[PDB]
């Protein structure tokens, strides 16, 4: 089977390890340790194809040179999350030292009310970057499989 190391990485808080933990665990993790950065490793079968995933939850280096796709999470509550987003793609380039990474922008925690990130400027960031934008919820499970499935098919992508 083939095997794809995946990176999601994201201000503190925006909640990396809750999406990592609802792909690996198929539940919501509210109070997690913020400080646990740690790797996961789950078979699943994307588009028919049998998939091994090996995904750092950040919060070292080892993994940015080895990760082959990168998940760019900010939190649709957290402006400040997201204008972050820019260092953190800036910081995978520079260790790739390239510009075409595969990669995927997710804003989380989309149940809530209270959101000062629009959809449009998300989109239009993803857009400039040239990557696919997710929305998500760790806590109702919406779209965590399609955020880690896109970035998948972006590796594919990539790879062909
Ligand atoms: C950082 C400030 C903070 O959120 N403080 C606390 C107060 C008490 C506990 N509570 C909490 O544990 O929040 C977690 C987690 O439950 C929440 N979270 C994560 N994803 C979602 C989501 O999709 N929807 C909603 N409504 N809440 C979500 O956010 C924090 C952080 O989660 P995390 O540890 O996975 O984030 P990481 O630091 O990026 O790993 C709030
Ligand atoms: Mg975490």
């Amino acid at each position: 089977m083939t095997e794809y190391k995946l990176v999601v990485v994201g201000a503190g808080c925006v909640g990396k390890s809750a999406l990592t933990i609802q792909l690996i665990q198929n539940h919501f993790v509210d109070e997690y340790d913020p400080t646990i950065e740690d790797s996961y490793r789950k078979q699943v079968v994307i588009d028919g194809e049998t998939s091994l995933l090996d995904i750092l939850d950040t919060a070292r280096d080892q993994y940015m040179r080895t990760g082959e796709g990168f998940l760019l999470v900010f939190a649709i509550n957290n402006t400040k999350s997201f204008e972050d987003i820019h260092h953190y793609r800036e910081q995978i380039k520079r260790v790739k030292d390239s510009e075409d990474v595969p990669m995927v922008l997710v804003g989380n925690k989309s149940d809530l009310p209270s959101r000062t990130v629009d959809t449009k400027q998300a989109q239009d960031l993803a857009r400039s970057y040239g990557i696919p934008f997710i929305e998500t919820s760790a806590k109702t499970r919406q779209g965590v499989d399609d955020a880690f499935y896109t970035l998948v098919r972006e590796i594919r992508k990539h790879k062909e």
